[PDB]
């Protein structure tokens, strides 16, 4: 209920967020194929192509320009600048940048993952849509924010709201743990799955 | 790619000759009847979902329509899934009769966020695309059983025709046989959240009964 309260139980969900999820758990100690890296590069291209869809969606819902200046500046970071330095990666492990672009090879469970949270942040409650970018909170082996967190803090009044933050950040990390569990499935263990 | 005509129907079912999700290990699996009972409950709590959301779907494709002559066709569809009962009912009569409360089961608390999510998209899907995509969208029902589950009381064409008079561009033949993938993948995707969480191998934090 109260601001630190209120922190610490979103940052208890963190502790729920992608790093536990065996497809990173493996990527992170070394143990996946190249073509297993290069498939999660190519998925998690189109999550990162989508994260300014997904500021400039939300940042037309902002009520004053100040609000929408701040915002701002996360589309600016990834359009540029991000996205590019998600490209230089997939080109980095072998794609052409037009077969990444098009995005013929990603997996449907991405995109929908993808695309829910696209539209989670368009249909939710504002309060709900910043409090699903606080996963923010939480941010070398083959050869080859705090104002979010504020705004939470002010606006959710009720214990409603205070829940709708906890539930839209846990939203979150599921759009984040089960483009994972596609990308399992279809890449280390059993694998499989059609285009 | 030029343009086709019949042959346009051919390479509608030519889609459900593979995309379509009756070629799946799970549908395999279910069919020839090697499920456990609890996988038979996953697949059941899951699928509600998808038809509890069908009216939702044909609503939202419903407000998109040019004219009344048109919504009263497509109003069936409504009508057909939301009966007072009819085709969700049934929908928890399966649910309900492989052991789940009618409550639980309702609430959704414990489906996958996969079929979350893919389930969605094709209520978006129809929201956003074009009407020719959004009635293309319905044509797996151009393809439209379990006695090895010992577990009584519990035991289309206007479209094809809309299609083929629509579809009068190459750019618009594609846009629909891309409309009916776009489905089969949502079908598809279930089942694989299905497969990946209850067969082979997976888990998937608060979700499984």
């Amino acid at each position: 209920l109260s601001h630190e309260e209120l922190e610490a139980a979103l940052r208890d969900i963190g502790a729920r967020y992608h790093n536990l999820h065996p497809f990173h758990r493996l990527l992170h100690d070394g143990k996946l194929s190249k073509d297993q890296v290069r498939a999660w590069a190519l998925n998690r291209y189109y999550y990162q192509a989508m994260i300014p869809v997904k500021d400039a969606a939300l940042l037309a819902r902002l009520p004053d320009a100040q609000l929408r200046r701040i915002w701002r500046q996360r589309i600016v970071d990834h359009d540029g600048g991000g996205i590019e330095r998600w490209l230089k990666l997939a080109e980095g492990v072998g794609f052409t940048r037009d077969y990444v672009l098009s995005t013929k090879g990603i997996l449907s469970a991405t995109r929908f993952s993808v695309d829910a949270y696209v539209h989670f942040v368009s249909e939710r409650s504002l309060l709900e849509a910043i409090a699903s970018s606080l996963t923010e909170m939480f941010s070398k082996n083959y050869d080859f924010a705090d104002f979010a967190l504020d705004y939470v803090k002010r606006h959710a009044t009720t214990p409603e709201m205070q829940r709708a933050a906890i539930d839209a950040l846990t939203f979150k990390c599921n759009v984040l743990w089960t483009q994972l569990d596609a990308l399992y499935f279809a890449y280390v263990a059993p694998g499989m799955v059609p285009p």
